[PDB]
């Protein structure tokens, strides 16, 4: 059902609100597809016997045979075989320390179509271990266009929630968030502040009485919600705000309790974790998503960074 | 080359700034499939004599199949048979009359990686006609992350250009319009004024000494433009201006001649061509593109819609 449900039921089950971010990129794979070529195929080994692979529609195959596909023939799909296995590494080796996955639409882009299985098999991976998921695409379009958004997002992937760009106008969220032939509702994260180093440029130097963009922007974000029934239907309109604005974070929980937020920047940005940025948010922690990819991701053990993050998030939790 | 040079030297072998929109929807790809299983394969038959798709990447076996379908082997591969026909019809109907083809990304990826194989070989096919590309897009991201969609788009797909949505920043063209580690500078037009009803919430409410946001978004968009160093290189940063912001378009043309424009909005949105989207923001006129999609690609007969609108520009253009 719906994913303020899956949120909250969740969290009950692993007390955390760590976000694992899954952005792959060229180097990843093929320092992935290296280390098992000269390892005997190992973690490859590991993914092909875990339960829950079956459950993938892209590609079954070639993803499920075992690796004689080096050179047994079979070499124009040798790209394809590792990019999804390192995915299948990264979530089986830190899914009991994630509350939600984040996967950013553009690491699955560049190669054209193969990479587009990739991250459909991923989606359906993450579906079936029912683990909250999100694509960071941050989306923007016209409706009639948005909605082949919404059918990539939601009925393709069955991702639980999306990043949209709402400065095209607060209205596209409706053909995003709901399905009038299909009656169903679906949950986003707007940009409110980003993390990239010139982001006051436009979420800060623009205001219209005296208040900066990104108020305004999260103030027309969650009055759009509001608009659609989707608290009402299990489905929310939520935030990305970076991890490095305090100030920030601590305007938008105070004077928007109850919001969902997905906040990036920790670790490979890093700066403060246990800033008024995780602290300051509490019951239904799940209403503050700390995303972590490439701490986790480029980090030789996984596993073990998942679980500093994991433990860090939860001594703060207090 | 370079894009401006390209654009140039298009504009004086055909006499138009019409850009056309290749955005195909489910509707058109059934509807075109049925006419053809009724018209006895009409249409395809005529791509499968063309120069060209003797050179498309992906899947020319299917693609160049028996013009029928003489119900065999595959069905598997159908829809993806029709929707890259499709494609190719429309171009091989309409493109003596089209300054440039912009494709909106967004109607190739909601069935997965097979849209994303035609519209692969729908550049592949448009860098063969060397007809100018645009891909409407509208990409944002933070650096690191946003190379991925230059790879895709001008490595991948080698478009000529791309939309860009700059709200979160301007250094994110840092890593689209320019590619250090090849020496590569790339065109993009950014949103300055869309064609969506509640475009104004932000485009036109939010200001700095009471300047507009679209006003120092475009503006910012230049400083950057200037600082990679991109006329140099014979490319640019536009504009994307929408058909019915009259007062707009005329105002940026206006501050920012010699800039390029982008404008789309004629057709299956209102109103017409002339009313001061033309001559409101006229130059030489590869500079103001008129973008006109489904008017062209949902009429029965597209090359003599396009016709007639290539006619409506010219003569416009006194
Ligand atoms: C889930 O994908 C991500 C995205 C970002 C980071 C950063 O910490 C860097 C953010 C910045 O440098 O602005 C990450 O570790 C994983
Ligand atoms: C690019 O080709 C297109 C695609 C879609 C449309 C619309 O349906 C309305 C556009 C709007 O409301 O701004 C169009 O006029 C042209």
């Amino acid at each position: 059902m719906g994913f303020k449900v899956k949120l909250e039921k969740r969290r009950n089950a692993i007390n955390t609100c760590l976000c694992i971010g899954l952005d792959p990129d060229e180097k990843d794979i093929e320092n992935f597809m290296k280390n098992e070529k000269e390892n005997n195929y190992n973690n490859i080994k590991k993914n092909l016997k875990e339960k829950y692979i079956n459950n993938v529609s892209i590609k079954k195959d070639i993803l499920l045979k075992a690796p004689d596909n080096i050179i047994r023939e079979e070499k124009s799909e040798e790209f394809f075989y590792f990019f999804n296995h390192f995915c299948f590494y990264i979530i089986n080796e830190t899914n009991k320390y994630a509350l939600t996955f984040k996967m950013n639409f553009a690491f699955y882009i560049p190669y054209g179509s193969v990479g587009i299985d990739v991250l459909k098999n991923v989606f359906d991976y993450l579906y079936e271990l029912n683990i909250p998921t999100i694509l960071d695409m941050k989306i923007n379009d016209i409706g009639n266009t948005v909605k082949n958004y919404r059918k990539f997002i939601f009925e393709y992937l069955k991702s639980d929630s999306c990043t949209v760009n709402i400065y095209m106008g607060t209205n596209m969220l409706k053909d995003i968030c709901y399905d009038e032939e299909k009656n169903k509702y679906y949950s986003a994260f707007v940009l409110v502040k980003t993390t990239n180093p010139d982001s006051a440029i436009f979420q800060k130097n623009l205001s219209l009485d005296n208040k900066q963009a990104y108020v305004i922007m999260a103030q027309e974000a969650l009055n759009m919600s509001s608009y659609l029934n989707l608290e009402q239907n299990n489905e929310f309109i939520g935030f990305v705000v970076g991890a490095n604005s305090y100030d920030e974070m601590n305007y938008i929980r105070t004077y928007f309790p109850n919001c969902y937020i997905l906040s990036p920047g920790i670790g490979a940005q890093n700066g403060d974790l246990h800033k008024t940025l995780t602290n300051g948010y509490h019951k239904s922690y799940e209403k503050i998503l700390i995303n972590i990819g490439r701490a986790i991701t480029k980090n030789p053990y996984p596993q073990k960074a998942a679980q500093m993050y994991y433990d860090q998030i939860n001594a703060i939790l207090k």
